[PDB]
């Protein structure tokens, strides 16, 4: 009954026929993005309306359209066609990655570029990537992708160690033309394998590794009701899951005492950006979108027992449609369990004679998704404490290309003539926020040093400063780790027992954001990477940082175009949205299979509760 | 036989009968601290030689002695007489805790202010505090302890949440005279309980959790031979224990291949300062060096199964000297088990088929101490991949005062007319390294923004550079998080199989640092505080960054001292200490317990290895 509950494969199936019915799923059409709008503001009047939001790609070249279908009423609600030269084409086509390589296969240029190397076509791989917007005037308009090759030496071959320098190739997916092949110069492809389950290359296994058993032998301490409702040691939630930001947090709530406080409205990563650093032509337009231009939702893995989700799990199987409308099922796409924490609080009294320790627990909720060579693990965690807070897991296998002779400023050696091109990896976390309700401030607070004199005669005093944002305008905030910056959401109407207003602080990792020029293509397409925190006011079709439609969309539509309209944020239903991200100059240890690193942030109560929150846990 | 072991009682008792012998010994003798000292450099020769450093307190007011004592030979190798006016006093004795209360419970000046407030001597509590060095020349060579108190209105009852402010004394704990007292007023006394084991005020506890269960069935997967030599998954350790600085690693190596390749050769907490920042004279003197004044091994707690160390554990009982000599056991001090740390490396190829995860797991070394209200856990973590972790867990109850009337900059409020000064808590983490050896250099590594133009058209190209920091006085850096600034240590003589010389990236957190203003007290007397890095040439007598002798000690003797040498650090056998702390500013949910905070760094390698070192990591 709940409005927030996972879509079925019966809601799936019935846009579907709401959609074929209306003319608007004919054999030329795919959908190319579908999923549930949450709930309008001040929804209370219980009438349920389940609507979706549909975009329907045309493989004949006709305008693609964005639909929303009522499954509660079974009605298309509207439908309009869109001009993609203004504002963005469609999400990539997981059936267009393929094309790449096929239409390569047969076009002359190609085949002459691959036999001045002496490639057989059979064993050459094409990394379908997506195109960005640069020099390229015949591209307005048309689904490009670029192509980047690599060689498969056998069926079981990992492709990425055999980069084929040199070349790039650019592709109209749906006219099915190699619009331009560029070739720079012949590279020596990579020799040696990167069979990282080869046992010539890992050697014999280890055997001194003995089995840890985590085990919950009376079930778990949370549970799931509605299929997606979630209640663990005080805490209330909804996970959503969408094909576009993968999973998603909704109605995240604190049982404090008799009242159920809220904290967050929704949590998701709404964009992620990977810019590659390489000033090489056969590079420089590289940067993936992961959430915007590819969808990370509908790549999710289904995660294994044992392996990838270990000890007591419960997993959720979200439904997705695939390109013609059938729902189809991610078997084991999310895993939520507990986790043991370590010592929560410790305290042993000299005077009183008491000890006390009392141990932390966490909540987990996963899923992991893969992207040609990139994996990524998305981790909410929610604490007895109070703290929520978000880690993304970098692994995969690296991107790589030649390595030139005579070195490069902007490419690391792996192997020898392997190089890995410096990149980074960056997220945006959209939090809409709800400390005890909608009406919400955000003040920066840095610590502040004071000088030696009158009133600091010992020289040892210091403070903290707040300052209120009251204005979109004045809202884009950058980092200062010297100072030891945070950002504080409060509650200006809600005061804990000591009047002062309920709050929660953002504790950043501190680093670095976009670092390319700003006046290149990825600073203007990925503006919201250029500052660590941005805060808009709530409006229902503000949902991303870079717009609606990314790829090959010029700029002019996500953060900048938002905080344009200036509008008041003090004490107001507000929006938090936080950039983060990794700095990866690829390391010897990171090939030919990297090991995980990590990146996150995460939100500790200031001052939301009268006392520690966890005094009633017992002694375990 | 290993020269590493840990102390033993016998080896203890035997010091004991050498000083009793040789005249050093008598009723009026303190030991304040006792330790063996590490072998020499190139000690090669296999001529063992186990020799203890004891510092001997006088309770008469002769003259204290470093003494330094062969237990092999069973003779006294020197004792030199102290003139602690120049070169500091001794750590604070146990002993001495006790005796500023009992001596204030018959002065005339502190009875009448306790009487002015209406409180029962018998019913105050004294928290003895150090004095640190400030205006007062009647304390120079004196020993000095200044004592804040508190109310315990029952014998369970927790003081902290009773401070008595405005009220202050200085107390000379050799001669038996309180020096000081100094009232400025009477603060109400704040009146609600702290006591976190009442129902009043926990409710009723909580009856949702269900238990974890972490076992290994087959036991662990390391091994410990010798006492304290440990095997784990390529890594190969010793572990030690020093009364001033707890836990301290020995000879971090890593079994790669056939090579017992060394990485660190010493890793410790070598201080650690707390200093306070409310200006107020009650308080404006309050700085602990929990290390270097009071002794944080000396007050490790005993860890309890299920509770402080959950899983399958493996202790260690470190034997400690007592005030006159004779050995003392703490008891399951250190823990020490392997812990699941999630994937390691994942990823799914769609060209090859091949699906591949593996599981992370840590080693952990951890103790927890307890100093007054303080409770500081210290661990360390040694990784599957190479990577070594410090974290430090800081819980207990936080210092109070009261909180005025018309509020503070420098005081957070916790409950009606309850005050905490704000405070930082800073270590220092010295690191022997040994990178490959002991040919060691450092680097600092910065993020290169490049300008879009010629050689970089679409303003993309992004980079890094490194300084090779060549002498000691250019080798004491600052963070700085926006230019992602991180430290390698290599070893240009030892290169990996692209030539490169092998490192490891040293990842701080780029907390604030030292707050306090430069010309004050603690500034001088925690110079290391005020950086994040320095880098000195190895030196057997340069053992912590505040000197031997840290209470009462008016500076000039650690980090600055050292640096003036100006020794060459380019290639050589080196030292890096590495400055990290917490800004706490106390919020509502610290009371009357905290829950843990962290803070910490890491160490990655960085081309050390040949490629991945966990190719041989098996399935799971
Ligand atoms: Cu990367
Ligand atoms: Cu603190
Ligand atoms: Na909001
Ligand atoms: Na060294």
């Amino acid at each position: 009954a709940s409005p927030f509950r996972l879509a079925s494969a019966g809601e799936i199936s019935e846009v579907q026929g709401i959609l074929r019915t209306a003319g608007l799923l004919g054999p030329e059409k795919r959908i190319a993005y579908l999923g549930v709008l949450d709930p309008a503001r001040g929804a209370g009047s219980e009438a349920e309306d389940r609507r979706f939001r549909v975009f329907i790609h045309d493989v004949s070249g006709a305008r693609p359209q964005e639909v929303t279908v009522s499954v509660t009423n079974g009605t298309v609600i509207s439908a309009v066609e869109l001009d993609t030269a203004a504002t963005g084409e469609l999400p990539v086509l997981e059936e267009e990655f393929e094309v790449v390589e096929q239409l390569l296969a047969t076009d002359e240029r190609w085949l002459k570029a691959l036999a001045a190397r002496n490639l057989d076509v059979s064993k050459v791989r094409v990394a379908p990537l997506s195109a960005g917007v640069f020099e390229y005037a015949e591209e307005r308009g048309r689904r490009i992708l670029r192509g980047l090759a690599f060689v498969q030496d056998f069926p079981e071959d990992s492709a990425w160690a055999h980069p084929v320098d040199g070349l790039v190739a650019y592709v109209d997916v749906v006219s099915k033309e190699v619009t331009r092949v560029i070739d720079t110069g012949v590279f020596p492809v990579p020799a040696e394998h990167g069979n990282y389950t080869d046992p010539e290359l890992t050697g014999p296994l280890r055997t001194t590794q003995k089995p840890i058993s985590i085990t919950q032998p009376e079930g778990p301490s949370f549970t799931v009701t509605g299929g997606n409702h979630i209640e663990w040691e005080k805490w209330s939630l909804d996970v959503g899951f969408d094909v576009r930001e993968g999973v998603v947090l909704h109605n995240i709530a604190f049982r404090d005492g008799d009242r159920l406080r809220p904290i967050i409205n929704r949590a998701s990563i709404a964009e992620m950006v990977v810019p590659y650093g390489d000033p090489s032509p056969i590079r420089s337009w590289q940067n993936y979108f992961d959430t915007g231009e590819y969808l990370v939702g509908q790549y999710a893995n289904s995660l294994e027992l044992g392996c990838d989700c270990l000890g007591d799990i419960t997993y959720l199987s979200p439904v997705i449609s695939d390109a013609f409308g059938n729902p189809r099922e991610i078997r084991n796409g999310i895993c939520m369990h507990e986790e043991d924490w370590g010592i929560l609080a410790k305290h042993s009294d000299l005077w009183s004679g008491i000890n006390y320790t009392r141990r932390n627990r966490r909540m987990v909720i996963s899923f992991f998704t893969t992207i040609g060579n990139y994996d990524y693990g998305f981790y909410w965690y929610l604490y007895l404490d109070g703290t929520i807070e978000f880690e993304a897991k970098a692994t995969g296998v690296v991107f790589t290309s030649a390595f030139p002779e005579g070195g490069s400023d902007n490419i690391s050696q792996l192997a020898p003539g392997l190089g890995a091109p410096f990149h980074q990896h960056i997220f945006s976390a959209r939090l809409d926020m709800a400390i005890d309700g909608f009406t919400n401030r955000v003040e920066e607070e840095d610590v502040v040093r004071q000088t030696m004199g009158p009133g600091n005669e010992r020289g040892n005093a210091f403070s903290r400063k707040r300052t209120v944002l009251t204005r979109e305008s004045e809202a884009v905030r950058e980092a200062d780790a010297r100072t030891g910056r945070t950002w504080i959401i409060s509650n200006p109407e809600s005061k804990n027992r000591l009047n002062e207003p309920v709050g929660y602080k953002l504790h950043a990792h501190n680093q670095p954001t976009l670092l390319a020029d700003p006046g290149s293509s990825i600073a203007r397409r990925a503006a919201f990477a250029t500052k660590d925190l941005w805060v808009t006011r709530y409006a229902d079709d503000e949902r991303y940082p870079t717009g609606d439609f990314v790829n090959q969309h010029s700029g002019g539509a996500g953060l900048p175009s938002y905080i344009a309209q200036d509008r008041d944020i003090d004490g107001q239903d507000i929006v938090v949205w936080h950039t983060f991200g990794l700095t990866h100059f690829p390391r010897v240890e990171d090939w030919p299979i990297m090991p995980v690193d990590t990146v996150g942030f995460k939100l500790r109560p200031e001052g939301f509760f009268d006392r520690s929150p966890v005094l009633d846990v017992p002694a375990n």
